[PDB]
């Protein structure tokens, strides 16, 4: 099938982590593409959904998004193969302060991301946990957004929540919304814990109160409206990525 790799055509040459499905590896396709590698454990996923909607997965082709290149399904455990992005998780990437990060380079990165989810709101596709842990940088320190969807396969992101999902489990194109706005506060707070003096129980009653992150040192006032923005109690009146992005150009102009 079109979505089916031969897990022969592999080969493993590090391991780069272990997440919510076990260990991820980076390797070779056909001996000179890179890729990584999930090595989804037993017992960790719905692999039937998962395989079916892997189908979908393939077909969501966007520059800022990490692509999916395929599966491998036909042995246990199953393979998910991936593109490789060469300087790993943003959250890290944001916690090492010897890259002495411009503001305009932070603001790049929110700019990769809400391109990457425009594009899926126009697939009318949730992540559904976005966050700086699901965004990765390649070796051009390109953002892109990662395991989009997986989550729902997973045999939960109270600080990346709204409140109507904290409340009803009311998940929605807003949901992610509200996430992404929070994954500005943490780009632009160097990889801070959201709420970082809270538990998540302390967490979801300060927002049920209707309190919010506040600015960080290193957003100016238009980029603190912004993720701001994202974060009105009422889901319908927060802005789609499609504001956002036209919003986030704007500020990039006005430096
Ligand atoms: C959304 C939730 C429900 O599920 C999802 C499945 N999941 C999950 O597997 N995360 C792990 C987190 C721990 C580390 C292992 C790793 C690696 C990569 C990955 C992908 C492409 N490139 C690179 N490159 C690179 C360079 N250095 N490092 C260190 C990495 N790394 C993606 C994810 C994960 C969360």
């Amino acid at each position: 099938g079109s979505w089916e790799i031969d897990p022969k055509d592999l080969t493993f040459l590090k391991e780069l982590g272990t997440g919510q499905f076990g260990v991820v590896k980076y390797g070779k396709w056909r001996g000179q593409y890179d890729v990584a590698i999930k090595m989804i454990k037993e017992g960790s996923m719905s692999e039937d959904e998962f395989i079916e909607e892997a189908k979908v997965m393939m077909n969501l082709s966007h520059e800022k998004l990490v692509q999916l290149y395929g599966v491998c399904t036909k042995q246990r455990p199953i393979f998910i193969i991936t593109e490789y992005m060469a300087n790993g998780c943003l959250l890290n990437y944001l916690r090492e302060m010897r890259h002495r990060f411009q503001t305009q380079q932070l603001l790049e990165m929110c700019k990769d991301v809400c391109e990457a989810m425009e594009y899926l709101e126009s697939k009318q596709f949730l992540h559904r946990d976005l966050a700086a842990r699901n965004c990765l940088v390649n070796d051009q320190g390109v953002v892109k957004v990662s395991d989009f969807g997986l989550s729902r396969y997973v045999l939960f992101p109270v600080r990346w929540s709204p409140p109507e999902v904290l409340m009803y489990s009311k998940f929605s194109s807003k949901s992610d919304i509200w996430a992404f706005g929070v994954l500005m506060w943490e780009i632009y707070s160097l990889g801070k814990m959201p709420y970082e003096r809270f538990t998540n129980s302390e967490t979801a009653e300060h927002i049920a109160q209707g309190l919010r992150l506040y600015r960080p040192h290193l957003a100016s006032e238009k980029v603190y409206t912004i993720m701001y923005s994202c974060w009105h109690e009422k889901a319908d009146e927060r802005p789609t990525f499609k504001i956002l992005l036209s919003n986030i150009l704007d500020v990039m102009d006005e430096e």
